[PDB]
């Protein structure tokens, strides 16, 4: 499963 945020947030999964 993937999930970020696009400050990069990371849930990577």
């Amino acid at each position: 499963e993937r999930f970020y945020e696009k400050x990069v947030q990371k849930f990577i999964r």
